[PDB]
């Protein structure tokens, strides 16, 4: 299980998200970036641990308010990965938001 | 244009993106159903309105949460087009990977 495969799962959740709701602002992105994201981090150990070996995550925070305060490890983990696609969905925010805009035309 | 052909391009699709990805299992189905179901919606005003006239398809939704709370009504009747084809791809879901798995013999 990749980072890369965790993320086509969160992205193409954000994309329905966006025409279950007709989204059509980024300011009003946040909870669907956020339900794509909780959607798809993984939920087994060994999931979660071949995601942080994979290719396009590393183990720091970019906000460490976004980081539990806490000894149980495999949260940690979680985290980062939820950490990780909020970031990276938001980097494809303007684009996804132009491609629903668009497919229609009279 | 109607629904039966906006249809057969979409299973189609899913055909093709079985193989892409060696898919076995209807659990790992969803996001290959979704997509097909995008690429396959009509894109001009024209078409929409011709899916909708044909047959195979009605107003309704079976799923509320899937209609778009909004004015335009050219992305209502999208919405309805795109709840369609999920739905019954959803009933060609084995089928098909049963179609992909029995394709080869030693
Ligand atoms: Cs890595
Ligand atoms: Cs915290
Ligand atoms: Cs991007
Ligand atoms: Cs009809
Ligand atoms: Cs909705
Ligand atoms: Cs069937």
């Amino acid at each position: 299980m990749t980072y890369n495969n965790v993320f086509d799962h969160a992205y193409e959740m954000l994309k329905e998200n966006i025409r279950y709701d007709d989204i059509r602002d980024t300011d009003d992105l946040h909870d669907a970036i956020h339900m794509a994201a909780d959607n798809a981090v993984p939920h087994y150990y060994a999931d979660i641990f071949s995601v942080m070996a994979s290719e396009g995550i590393d183990l720091e925070f970019e906000d460490s308010g976004l980081m539990p305060d806490t000894k149980d490890v495999i949260r940690i983990l979680q985290a980062r990965i939820y950490e990780q696609l909020t970031i990276d969905l938001w980097e494809d925010a303007e684009d996804l938001l132009n491609e629903y805009l668009e497919e229609v035309e009279e």
